[PDB]
């Protein structure tokens, strides 16, 4: 099963109970964005991140009464149609708001049962993606495909280190390709145990395909209330990319000397084949539109891995 | 019966009838569609060899001036990028794309690929979260039918085409329309089937390697290359990788007879085989700009993946 989260007086996490940390319900988010939850029917704002006032420019109480209808007039019917009751928690809808306080915000919404989860992040506003797609497809074998993928991602993102991390049948991981800035250690060829990416995180990574830590020294921002009014239970944040990263996992990034980290799931035959895994030495908020490019690349790599593995077997 | 290609018309080959369908060398027509321009150049020196006859009007230069310069001089910023992206021996399927600001012609999209020692350069005029939203909707579709319907509707919304069909191949290479989105008033093609020589054998092979092709105006005359043969080889210039390549006159008559002014299609490739086609019709001529066509190319790949996934959920 899982332990209760901390804020419901559950046990603190060790290297003895790695598998039972409830990574999906931390009750908090990373501070480079803001999150609201809301009722599926009424559009009634039920929870907000204590930092919402910053991003939205709204007097705190104003929000926690109001309706999405009021708050987001153009958007609220689109949401209603895009995310019908009963849809999967994996389905997401995005829009760009030109919002008074903040030039442009990206809005990302998904639905978990009766709750809409809304994420707001700063945003903005060429051929590198098309060029990359063809490059991946003409790679002659899996090894070269891995090399092209890591190089392409590094060029698109500027990340200090991009790796392709492949899982063995026992969930033992191996860095099979790597693109990195001059003057970093080389993780190429190294294997790491299966507990370094524990079972409950690999399951989540099979369904929700992109996650990040923007700053491995930043404090999480609580949800208020912490419990969902609807249920008097924890809000599932598994499908939110603003969800706080497990402190057990940020301690392992800090000990490695990484200040920023992103990964994309490569999913083949319904299973987690491997990860595009990115490091930055310093804090780094990759903007939403560039993340989208990596999300596309994730799908394309999933296709090409199968194609390429089929021409060996 | 499968038989080798006839020589093209310009090398004294025969004219194409319903008898010799499968033998038209559709990859070497010696000509392009008039909404863009094409140059060929030597892959090592960058000497310009062939150009479409309309090139002066896209590029704003006399032929003899174009042909008298190397790509190093014509494309000083792109020439080194081309050479890195398209190394000798690379496959003909690999494409490099850039946007140019050309004085006379505005923003041009440049698409380049390499066939042996030849570079092929295509120039076309070029111009929010719809793709991301579509990607997730496709993935959440519960079964093959719902996927097919979401895919057709999405493509129609992105493009404005009068008709978008998912056209699936059977094992005998007959095809059937299994989903479609269509303009009000058009008759349905849903569930109709069509014989295997409707898209014959030398076109299905080409459609497994080069995944997008189009006919922007089913009545437009093709524009010859000049000279027609590659001076490197005194042989035909391979154009199967060029979206500008003229369409078969037999295929253009087939669309005209259906009342179609513009046709486009994307290949859906599963396990190395052509599974189907995203097929679009418009009743009037219609040019879809290169950046919009890129969205369809990306959806072609997504759909190939999702078709595998939906079919595996099915035994
Ligand atoms: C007590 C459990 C431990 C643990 C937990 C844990 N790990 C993740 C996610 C990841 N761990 C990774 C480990 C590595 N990073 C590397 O660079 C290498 C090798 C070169 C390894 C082996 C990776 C890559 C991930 C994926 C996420 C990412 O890329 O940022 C989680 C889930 C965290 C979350 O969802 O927020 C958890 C709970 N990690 C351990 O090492 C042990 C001590
Ligand atoms: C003897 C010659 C024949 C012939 C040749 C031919 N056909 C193609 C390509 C296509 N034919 C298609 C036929 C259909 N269009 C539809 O709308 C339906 C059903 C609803 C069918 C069955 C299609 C869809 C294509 C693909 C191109 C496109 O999407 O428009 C070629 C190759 C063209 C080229 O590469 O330039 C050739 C040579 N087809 C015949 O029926 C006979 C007359």
């Amino acid at each position: 099963p899982f332990f209760p989260p901390l804020y419901l007086g559950g046990p603190e996490i060790t290297t003895e109970n790695c598998e039972r940390e409830p990574i999906h319900i931390p009750g908090s988010i990373q501070p480079h964005g803001a999150l609201l939850t809301a009722d599926g029917h009424s559009g009634e704002v039920l929870q907000m991140s204590l930092n919402a006032a910053t991003f939205l420019g709204q007097e705190p109480t104003v929000l926690r009464g109001q309706t999405l209808a009021a708050l987001l007039p153009e958007q609220w019917p689109a949401l209603q149609a895009a995310l019908p009751p009963g849809c999967p928690d994996a389905l997401q809808y995005r829009a760009t708001l030109d919002w008074p306080a903040a030039g442009h915000l990206s809005l990302t919404v998904h639905r978990v049962g009766e709750l809409l989860i809304l994420e707001f992040e700063p945003t903005e506003a060429p051929h590198a993606l098309r060029n990359a797609m063809f490059a991946l497809e003409s790679a002659p074998n899996l090894r070269a495909l891995a090399e092209v993928a890591t190089q392409t991602v590094r060029e698109l993102t500027g990340f200090d280190r991009v790796m392709l991390y492949k899982f063995a049948p026992d969930a033992t991981g191996e860095v099979i390709a790597e693109a990195r800035r001059e003057g970093l250690h080389a993780f190429l060829g190294h294997r790491f145990p299966a507990s370094d990416i524990p079972a409950q995180a690999r399951a989540l990574y099979t369904r929700h395909l992109l996650r990040l830590t923007a700053d491995t020294r930043a404090a999480a921002v609580p949800l208020d209330p912490v419990l969902n009014p609807q249920t008097n239970a924890p809000t599932p944040l598994g499908g939110a990319v603003l969800r706080a990263t497990s402190p057990m996992h940020m301690q392992y990034l800090r000990n490695m000397g990484v200040g920023s980290s992103l990964s994309v799931s490569v999913v083949v035959g319904g299973q987690l084949w491997g990860l595009i895994a990115c490091h930055h030495q310093t804090p780094y908020v990759l903007p939403p539109d560039l993340r989208t490019t990596l999300e596309y690349l994730g799908r394309l790599l999933s296709l090409q891995v199968q194609v390429k593995e089929a021409l060996e077997h």
